């Protein structure tokens, strides 16, 4: 029986850290956000995690100010007028209010916890009242008696309406540690690093996502590969397709970083530690953290197939229409040892069957559905709708595969369509 569908079950979040840094030397952040809306809505994501924007100085508890914005990023006003262009869209707002976020320990310190939740609560009413769907709390292992805060912030902000969200984010990969902060709380989103802490072969892959669903009794997640950081800085080059895939065809919220639909890499080991350009064309002034070339940008990757901006905007249109995708179940079949492969299905809407090789080399699917509920068994052949390999994809979509006889190439996923048979 259905729960009522939330604006967060339609499709992805996207996170945008650090607003100057994404927008660019045009405008202030708040302001020129709202540019780069209409760009925002051809990746069909649902909502948008931003910040923390508001007045931190550095380790100092009394000159930090939650409900004030940063002065070089905007007023209060301009956020309001973000809010209401963003909802013209359809696009919901989360904040960031990690409190310190400037210095070292983001929560400040241990003695200091009960300061912090006065100065927190007061500011979930004041943001609340200004229109935001929701709030974004990161590095929640900093935080002493994190699972306590986290139920009575949830409470605040589910007390004014279920379709207001809380996120919390973690460094950890633990699945206990995961699992405690989850037990705690009501349908709150966590990130983590659960999912590239990873040997990256097909069996391993398998045993990270069904472990985890398996131990959270398949209740609403979210699926990412960190907190905040781009998918490209912790997950290898040979795999950001097949990643891509994954996140999208997952049951549950696919949360990325701004970039990860370029896979834009981050600063490197010896410079600063900053937030990179969004790299809206192959111009000088978006050259840092590396110098960038056409097929880096937005510019370049929007007129070409192959590039991995096409293959997001594609999947993340078949995430907010397909049924199966949008809450469907999910069941992982047998396959040999180099892939993983599941199936997702709702009623007798179109099923999808998802397959990902692992290995650089040609291998053998060996499918198998020995345990399988009753309503659904595999077709002898499924629809191709989508490859990872843009060669494959320019001859090969929309065409038919018998399933008994499937062969991947190296590094290959595909997503295949099936009906409900009568
Ligand atoms: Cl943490």
């Amino acid at each position: 029986e259905l729960p009522v569908q939330r604006w967060w079950h339609k499709g992805a979040l996207y996170r945008i850290g650090d607003l100057q840094a994404f927008v660019g030397r045009d405008a202030g952040g708040i302001a020129g956000l709202k540019s780069h809306l209409e760009y925002l809505s051809t990746l069909k994501v649902k909502g948008l995690v931003l910040g923390p924007i508001h007045k931190n100085q550095k380790d100092e508890i009394n000159e930090t100010d939650l409900k004030q914005i940063n002065p070089t990023l905007g007023s209060q006003e301009d956020f309001k007028d973000l809010l209401q262009s963003a909802k013209k869209k359809s696009i919901h707002i989360i904040l960031d209010l990690t409190p310190n976020y400037q210095g070292q320990n983001a929560w400040f310190l241990p003695a200091q916890a009960d300061i912090v939740a006065t100065k927190m609560k007061e500011a979930l009413s004041s943001w609340l009242q200004d229109g935001v769907d929701g709030f974004q709390f990161r590095d929640v292992g900093k935080l002493m008696n994190a699972p306590l805060y986290l139920a009575e912030w949830q409470n605040i902000t589910k007390n004014l309406s279920e379709d207001r969200l809380l996120i919390a984010g973690t460094e950890s990969s633990d699945l206990q540690q995961i699992v405690n902060i989850l037990e705690s709380t009501s349908d709150l989103l966590l990130t983590s690093s659960y999912l590239s802490n990873s040997t990256f072969t097909g069996e391993r892959t398998e045993s990270l996502v069904t472990r985890f669903l398996n131990a959270t009794g398949s209740q609403w997640c979210s699926w990412s590969v960190s907190q905040a950081g781009l998918l490209a800085d912790f997950i290898p080059d040979h795999l950001l397709r097949l990643y891509q895939l994954l996140l999208f065809t997952l049951p549950g919220t696919p949360v990325f970083s701004y970039g990860d639909e370029l896979g834009l890499q981050g600063a490197l080991p010896g410079q600063p530690a900053k937030a990179p350009l969004m790299p809206w064309n192959e111009s000088s002034i978006f050259h840092i953290p590396r110098p960038v070339s056409l097929n880096m940008t937005v510019k370049g990757q929007n007129e070409d197939p192959g590039s991995l901006l096409t293959q997001f905007r594609r999947l993340s249109d078949l995430r907010g229409k397909e049924r199966s995708l949008l809450h469907g179940d999910f069941h992982a079949l047998s396959s040999s040892p180099d892939l993983f492969s599941y199936i997702r299905h709702w009623d007798q809407n179109e099923r999808y069957l998802v397959v990902l090789n692992f290995r650089d080399s040609g291998r053998s699917a060996r499918l198998g559905a020995s345990n399988l509920p009753a309503g659904i068994s595999l077709p002898a052949s499924a629809k191709l709708l989508l490859s990872t390999d843009s060669a494959r994809q320019s001859r090969e979509e929309d065409t038919s595969l018998k399933l008994e006889n499937l062969s991947l190439n190296p590094y290959e996923g595909l997503l295949l369509q099936f009906p409900f048979v009568a």
